[PDB]
Formats: structure tokens, sequence, C-alpha cells
């Protein structure tokens, strides 16, 4: 149908906006602490601690499959990255501190993305 196409065009545009948001959030992680999944070879017990692992490469694969329906789903995944880190790692670690900084700096980006998504529809 013509509607399914219109729908698909919106998703594609949402995907375009979310790709830009993702690049901006990932620039706030210059140390690349959150770039890839936590290695289960290097942290064999990780899944005993963290039930839903997440990282920026995993979000990108979902993004490019147009697997985010709305900003809320995307934000859920970004929040997993942060929240998993802040549980697994103690307060006095470079990892925990990196998550806090990513959260704080990402807020600005996500604030405007919500306004854009509502605005453009």
């Amino acid at each position: 149908s013509m509607e399914q196409v219109a729908m698909e065009l919106r998703l594609t545009e949402l995907t375009r906006l979310l790709r830009s948001v993702l690049d901006q959030l990932q620039d706030k992680d210059p140390a690349r602490i959150f770039a890839q999944p936590v290695s289960l070879k290097e942290v064999p017990d990780y899944l005993d601690h963290i039930k839903h692992p997440m990282d920026f490469a995993t979000m990108r694969k979902r993004l490019e499959a147009q697997g985010y329906k709305n900003l809320h789903e995307f934000e859920e995944d970004f929040d997993l990255i942060i929240d998993n880190c802040m549980k697994y790692n103690a307060r006095d670690t470079v990892f925990y501190r990196a998550a806090v900084r990513l959260r704080d700096q990402g807020g600005v980006v996500l604030r405007q993305a919500r306004r854009e998504v509502d605005s453009i529809g």
C-alpha cells in the first residue's frame, strides 16, 4: 500500500535522526569504554551480574536494521549501557566515572532529540 510506504519513509527518517543522535552520544565516550560488548572471555561471570548487556556496537546493528520503532526504545538501550556499568563497577573506577559523564553529557542530546521527534512527528 501507499500507507505502508509512507510508514516506511517515517521509520527511515527516524533511523536517520537516531543515527545522528547515536553518533553524538558516542562522541561523549572518547575512551571507547562503551563501544563494544563486555567480553565474556575476559569477564566470564558477567551474565551472572548483568542480565541485559548493551553497548554502542549492538545499538548500531539494531539501528541499521531499523529495529528502533520510537525514541523511547533507543533511550532504553542507552540507559542499559549506563546502568549496567554503574552496577557492575564500583564508584571509584574509571568505568563508573565514565558512565556518569556519558549520562550527564548525553542528557542534552536526548533532550533535543525528543523535541525533534515530537516536532517532525
